[PDB]
């Protein structure tokens, strides 16, 4: 097919300073810091991750060729990567972290508005991915994270292509197929994490259990904030035939519908009288705030 002209860009360790930690497990760690780029006067905030042994270097720069191959307002790039002794990925930093923990952390605060324009914003970054050829194969809240309560972007790549057992469709489980159709999958298990404000998909039951779960045809229950039309939504994302679920321009146009009348397909106690942060709020966005910059702000030809 057609020639990858992505760039790959090789960052100094001189160049980026204030590293904090923001989480560590499993793989390793993320980081969070400030990229002053050249005599650019700019202070960019980003994340620096890290999963030394030839194999994490190998995964590591896998996932940096697929977010340097991607431009998109709902998937998170990369800026660039840095050449210590274990490669680390620097991208632009989301303050809030993953949507998993912030609908578990802010349910009280978090109305129908914002999570139909979450699930709209999600299928736009997924229908890209789409037109960009790539199957992300490990969609899920956790993945998802939030530069502002507003504005949330896919991430987690390394996984994607050209295990989450209870996040995966029928078909990946029994046969390891997985298609962009799989991934809608992904994205009706996404839909009701949000819903239930963070809930563990199939929580008790064995991970060897849900292959024959799905085959006798139960699936995740409607979630008390959902109407018949939303839960229908994500039911139709659950179906044997890989070709029956909506496609991603079909989610967009969907949940865009809802999210003109977000109180008739979402039914939450105290709607509209909820109020998450804004750029608009007072001291929203530590050290010298003079000439920062976020990564969407910083583009270079
Ligand atoms: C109480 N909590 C403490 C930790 N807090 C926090 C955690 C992680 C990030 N940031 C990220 O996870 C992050 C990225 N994380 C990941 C994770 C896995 N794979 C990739 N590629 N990126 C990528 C880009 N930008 C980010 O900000 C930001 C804040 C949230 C509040």
């Amino acid at each position: 097919e057609a020639p990858n002209q992505a760039l790959l860009r090789i960052l100094k360790e001189t160049e980026f300073k204030k590293i904090k930690v923001l989480g560590s497990g499993a793989f390793g760690t993320v980081y969070k810091g400030l990229w002053i780029p050249e005599g650019e006067k700019v202070k960019i905030p980003v994340a620096i991750k890290e999963l030394t042994s030839p194999k994490a270097n190998k995964e590591i720069l896998d996932e940096a060729y697929v977010m340097a191959s991607v431009d998109n307002p709902h998937v998170c790039r990369l800026l660039g990567i840095c050449l210590t002794s274990t490669v680390q990925l620097i991208m632009q930093l989301m303050p809030f972290g993953c949507l998993l923990d912030y609908v578990r952390e802010h349910k009280d605060n978090i109305g129908s508005q914002y999570l139909l324009n979450w699930c709209v914003q999600i299928a736009k970054g997924m229908n890209y991915l789409e037109d960009r050829r790539l199957v992300h194969r490990d969609l899920a809240a956790r993945n998802v994270l939030v530069k502002t309560p507003q504005h949330v972007k896919i991430t987690d790549f390394g996984r994607a292509k050209l295990v989450p057992i209870k996040w995966m469709a029928l078909e990946s489980i029994l046969h390891r197929i997985y298609t962009h159709q799989s991934d809608v999958w992904s994205y009706g298990v996404t839909v009701w994490e949000l819903m239930t404000f963070g809930s563990k998909p199939y929580d008790g039951i064995p991970a060897s259990e849900i292959s024959s779960i799905l085959e006798k045809g139960e699936r995740l229950p409607q979630p008390p904030i959902c109407t018949i039309d939303v839960y229908m939504i994500m039911v139709k994302c659950w179906m044997i035939d890989a070709d029956s679920r909506p496609k991603f321009r079909e989610l967009i146009i969907e949940f865009s519908k809802m999210a003109r009348d977000p109180q008739r397909y979402l039914v939450i106690q105290g709607d509209e009288r909820m109020h998450l942060p804004s750029p608009t709020d007072s001291n929203f966005y530590e050290e010298d705030m003079d000439d920062v910059v976020d990564a969407d702000e910083y583009l270079i030809p």
